């Protein structure tokens, strides 16, 4: 797992997310869908959308982006002791949404990109490596629950 100082860097940048959770959520999702169009096909509510202007205008997209980052913030704040938070998340993503582990890798890279773009002075080289480890931890633990739930992610 991560050191105390690695967790400190992760939570320090996360604090900058809290002042505008929705605005961050929209930027993350738009980065994900533009970099990896196949990922948008998983979102039945808005898989019909084609352009970034449409994505920015979508209220459904902004609300989903808010749920995603709020749930990730909850997990991160647990500093690895997140088994209770991770449980419902694994369950829904292996049954209802069927989200391959590869797509969770794509969104991790999107979050790291957005954080670097909006808060570089709270997200230098070492804080980036710390957030990279925290998100690997997250994916690894979800993949372990996928197996049990019978989803080869
Ligand atoms: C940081 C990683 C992620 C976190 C914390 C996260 C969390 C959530 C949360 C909290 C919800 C709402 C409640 C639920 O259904 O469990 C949700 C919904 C959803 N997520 Fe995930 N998610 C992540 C990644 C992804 C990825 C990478 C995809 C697809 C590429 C995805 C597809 C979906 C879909 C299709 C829904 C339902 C959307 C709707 O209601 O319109 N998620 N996610």
């Amino acid at each position: 797992g991560l050191s105390d100082g690695e967790w400190q860097q992760v939570l320090n940048v996360w604090g900058k997310v809290e002042a505008d959770i929705a605005g961050h959520g929209q930027e993350v999702l738009i980065r994900l869908f533009t970099g990896h169009p196949e990922t948008l096909e998983k979102f039945d509510k808005f898989k019909h959308l084609k352009t970034e202007a449409e994505m920015k205008a979508s209220e459904d997209l902004k609300k989903v982006g808010t749920r995603v980052l709020t749930a990730l913030g909850g997990i991160l704040k647990k500093k690895g002791h997140h088994e209770a938070e991770l449980k419902p998340l694994a369950q829904s993503h292996a049954t209802k949404h069927k989200i391959p582990i590869k797509y969770l890798e794509f969104i991790s890279d999107a979050i790291i990109h957005v954080l670097h773009s909006k808060h570089p002075g709270d997200f230098g080289a070492d804080a980036q490596g710390a957030m990279t480890k925290a998100l690997e931890l997250f994916r690894n633990d979800i993949a372990a629950k996928y197996k049990e739930l019978g989803f080869q992610g």
